[PDB]
């Protein structure tokens, strides 16, 4: 069957492990539990295709840039994840967008934008200036939350179907 290797990035503590495990394992782990690099397989049906999603997901510690791009570079989609309530984390987007480009030397790869925790209150990120940061990019804008499962097969499903038309 088809592989589609789907690689998630973004700053330390945004929640990357938790879109992941929460698609995987059907829980919302409220751990603390940085990741340095895990790797997940299964099986799914998206659209009737059978396919196997390999989802790298990635250290948001700084010291790991190196291991970081080894593994950006076999990555065919990308989930640029930031969180909802840290304004500081929506600003790196650029930076690891800008990352991605440079390790797949390419102005358009296949990525989804994902605004993470829209479980909070506390939001300091609108929807409208991630969304306009989405429509500059040319890239779908979704937002998620780990804990109450909202948008996450959206945002996974959109990144494979986003693929499919690269
Ligand atoms: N309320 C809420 N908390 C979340 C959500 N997603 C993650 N968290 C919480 O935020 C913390 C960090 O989440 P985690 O998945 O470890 O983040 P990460 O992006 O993988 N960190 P690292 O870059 O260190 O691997 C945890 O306490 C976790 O439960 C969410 O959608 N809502
Ligand atoms: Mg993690």
């Amino acid at each position: 069957m088809t592989e589609y290797k789907l690689v998630v990035v973004g700053a330390g503590g945004v929640g990357k492990s938790a879109l992941t495990i929460q698609l995987i394992q059907n829980h919302f782990v409220d751990e603390y539990k940085p990741t340095i690099e895990d790797s997940y397989r299964k099986q799914v049906v998206i659209d009737g295709e059978t396919c196997l999603l390999d989802i790298l997901d990635t250290a948001g510690q700084e010291e790991y840039s190196a291991m970081r791009d080894q593994y950006m570079r076999t990555g065919e989609g990308f989930l640029c994840v930031f969180a909802i309530n840290n304004t500081k984390s929506f600003e790196d987007i650029h930076q690891y967008r800008e990352q991605i480009k440079r390790v797949k030397d390419s102005d358009d790869v296949p990525m989804v934008l994902v605004g993470n925790k829209c479980d909070l209150a506390a939001r300091t990120v609108e929807s409208r200036q991630a969304q306009d940061l989405a429509r500059s990019y040319g890239i779908p804008y979704i937002e998620t939350s780990a804990k109450t499962r909202q948008g996450v097969e959206d945002a996974f499903y959109t990144l494979v179907r986003e693929i499919r038309q690269h």
